[PDB]
């Protein structure tokens, strides 16, 4: 019993974090194999973050410019690239802990671990979701640029998040491992802005799924839902539309618990109206959606 | 900026997770140097948890009745002994990946990460609180006994607390790695209870210094109080004394917000008086207790 916003073990990503220095700049890299990732920004100076011409930077530049040190040990830059927003430095060692691994874009709603990391030293691991409008609400101080993001079903880590910025409203923008900005964000210091955010309604659901799961009723009620007025109601409430798809989805869990999905709509609109009262639904005040149908499947019995 | 609940990466930790197995039980063991530490209900049956003799119950076991499996590497057991609550399986290698570590019992209060764990083989890392009531609100299953908890102090792993049971309210009890219980339980199937719990006041104060390092201001207001007036409040809504020493150790927080630590605490009063009127705290509807003022600097700050 108990839920928790649970991260993956964070060793497989450990053992890969370098730090990556440019000029002045020093930020984290990702060591799988022969290749360091790491954000292209590290080769902006001081002028250059406004408009960066990235390929003319980068021709100035040669392997030995770039420092990378893996623990106490230097590693020899022997080739790089720039693909997207990252740089792909090749090194001459091949990193000994490179864990089972594959790069996957994740969309909005997916939950993942990041790995908080400065100097190529890790820090601390924690939750997270890709929100709908493309953002993370993460925990970064300057020097987290190239801390990653990962899940790790089975023993093969999914890398999908590697950090580039923080937006004004203190949430954060990065790219998947291919150098692909998630969301209209790039990598440039002009004035953009995170779109409203909306809840994520298919991770509310399962996680209204969990609470009955681990034993607790209060908030469901004896009425049903239309797909169509479950989203003409919850979007008054800044909630995501549900599609067919999560309420495919969330098949398991109303299987499970015995509640069909658009009943646990009824309850989800239900509270919306009514609040807790008092009451709180897995330790929480609020409504929870920072865990996918996929969580709560992993977490509970 | 940002405010998260963190764990501390668990790397170290899962180079020392193996699985332990006694007659039909599979359990979690942490193996550093040359001995496997893990709870020492593994040697019982479902009978024997009613009334164990752990004394008489080892007596009759071999090296050879516990099978200790450190990835796909079987270890041989050449020695095994109880101290308190816990079994040592001495083994006849030393773990190659040992890290610098200690055993530390920890205070109600003080945070702490667990590696959860199942067959051996860790699953999840989440960061928790010893309650006052010296539980913890986990999140467990069956084969999740003798999963550990810890904190990492700059290279030194300290261990703190290792899992052997769910209570019915399902929250988590368990011992240090010498085998003492937190809180007035015992490793046998009778009736338990966890007490009734308390809040941590120090660390809602840290909490609401994290809130207002990272802009969230609206909270404050102009009054201060004192230690004795605001403990007179504290008691009535079921929070912790709070002592000098509390107030001691939020002092860099205080200097670095401009906020006394009284002044915090006549916010934390009329927090627990008024509610929050519709409004969040680092996107919190209740008042998070569980960040020390430590975890507070040094998510903070570095
Ligand atoms: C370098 N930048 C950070 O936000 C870096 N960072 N990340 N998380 C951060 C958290 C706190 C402070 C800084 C943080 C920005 C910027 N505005 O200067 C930037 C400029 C140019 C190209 C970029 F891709 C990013
Ligand atoms: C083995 N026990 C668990 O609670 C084990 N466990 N831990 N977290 C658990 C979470 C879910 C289910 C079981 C869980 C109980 C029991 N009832 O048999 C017990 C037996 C003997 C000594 C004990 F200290 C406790
Ligand atoms: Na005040």
């Amino acid at each position: 019993s108990g839920f928790r916003k649970m991260a993956f073990p964070s060793g497989k990503v450990e053992g890969c974090m370098v730090q990556v220095t440019c000029g002045t700049t020093t930020l984290n890299g990702l060591w799988l194999d022969d290749v360091v990732y790491c954000p292209r920004h590290v080769i902006c100076t001081s002028e250059d973050m406004l408009n960066p011409n990235y390929e003319d930077l980068l021709i100035r530049k040669s392997n030995h410019n770039f420092l990378v040190q893996a623990g106490n040990v230097q590693l020899r830059v022997i080739g790089h690239s720039m693909q997207n927003c990252v740089l792909k430095l090749k090194v001459d060692t091949a990193n000994p802990k490179t864990p089972k691994y594959k790069f996957v874009r994740i969309q909005p709603g997916q939950t993942f671990s990041v790995l908080a990391c400065y100097n190529g030293s890790p820090s601390g691991v924690y939750q997270c979701a890709m929100r709908p409008n493309f953002t993370i609400k993460g925990s970064f101080l300057n020097g987290s640029c190239g801390s990653v993001g990962f899940n790790i079903d089975y023993d093969c880590v999914s890398f999908c998040y590697m950090h580039h910025m923080e937006l004004p409203t203190g949430v954060h923008a990065g790219t998947d491992l291919e150098g692909n900005f998630y969301g209209p964000f790039v990598d440039r210091q002009t004035a953009q802005a995170a779109g409203t955010d909306t809840t994520i309604t298919v991770n509310v659901l399962a996680w209204l799924y969990a609470a009955v799961i681990n034993g607790d009723r209060w908030f469901l009620n004896r009425f049903t839902t239309t797909l169509n007025d479950f989203n003409l109601v919850a979007m008054k409430y800044n909630y995501e539309p549900l599609t067919q798809d999560h309420v495919d989805i969330l098949g398991p869990l109303s299987a499970q618990t015995g509640i069909a999905v658009l009943d646990m709509c009824a309850s989800l609109k239900e509270l919306l109206q009514n609040g807790m009262n008092g009451r709180t639904i897995l330790g929480s005040a609020l409504l929870e959606d920072e865990f996918t149908p996929f969580d709560v499947v992993r977490q509970c019995s």
